[PDB]
């Protein structure tokens, strides 16, 4: 249809300038797919779970390198840790995202992971590495769309 | 089309990430198809009219309950009075949308609307409920989009 | 396709709904097919360059009055000279965008340009109005989409 391929390109335009006008202003930075944005506070990781679904995404949780150095810059930019979405298996040391599935990429800070089953949860230090802990902390509340 | 698929599938996700970060920050709120959003001001009816169509948008007017408790949890955040978009008929106590159509929903609080034709603006209160009230006070200006 | 036509009109919307909210809270300024948008800061014109890019668009440059006057809007808004999207021809008096076209459009203070190739930058005045200046000054970065 020779309408909707000038229609497209104009929906997209239009995606471009807000998508850009966000990421200006530092409302949000994306990374491949992935688009990351924290709301500032500081609560628990029951808590962030809420707020993050509430506004259609998920907790945040890096997969690669450069996502994880994405929510690193956002930790160090608020100058706070960041729980992240993974909680520990039955198995102590063993984690997995929140769909079940077992944890690929890791940043552990070196030691870590050693809560020997006490820490069910992952922050992260603002350097970017990990660190398993409590989840009745205050942490920086980092969702991913 | 096989690539118009993928393509729109893409175009879908970046809107979810737009509208997740907006509602996230708390930049709008969304109810059903609707979105509610202010710029912070307080000003006259005619003025936030004007705000509104300026940004593409119109007076908020609730039209159910969720829509009435959305606008409600804005003028609480910011505690002051909402105006909302209709006026009073040329018949006392009978009021229109902007558009014209008789208004359907009404939430007024207990013994509203009594202005005896004298009060043909709506404010809402910071308890959601409804009051018919002169056009030239100083209201917060929440627009729907 | 008849689902497709639905789907287009959804999308379509919740464009207008996010370029409205952001419109609405002044955080980016739409002059026909064109987005004008400001992080707030302060800089040189290879950083104001860099940021732009790295939000998906480029320094701002008005080819039209409507676009002037908005990029003017913002300077006046901020109380800034903005840097525009241009520089001086290896021949002294004529600019180009950054594409190398040469400048169509233009809105000089009465005098200007007279840096007699010694400044091969363009700075806004608050009043709207262009003045060629040196590139290493501090002035308000504002992007294009
Ligand atoms: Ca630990
Ligand atoms: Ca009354
Ligand atoms: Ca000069």
């Amino acid at each position: 249809d020779e309408e909707l391929q000038t229609e497209l390109y104009e929906i997209k335009h239009q995606i471009l300038q807000t998508m850009g006008v966000l990421s200006l202003q530092g409302s949000m930075l994306s990374v491949g797919d992935k688009v990351f944005s924290t709301n500032g506070q500081s609560v628990n990781f029951d808590t962030i779970k809420e707020m993050c679904t509430r506004a259609g995404g998920n907790i945040a949780v890096p997969r690669t390198p450069e996502e994880n150095e994405a929510i690193a810059s956002i930790a160090k930019k608020y100058n706070n840790y960041v729980y992240l979405g993974m909680i520990e298996d039955q198995t102590p040391g063993d984690f997995h995202y929140l769909d079940g599935a077992s944890v690929s990429y890791t940043n552990w800070y070196p030691g870590e992971p050693r809560g020997q089953g006490k820490e069910k949860c992952v922050e992260m230090y603002t350097d970017g590495t990990w660190n398993d802990r409590g989840c009745l902390q205050y942490r920086l509340a980092v969702c991913e769309f």
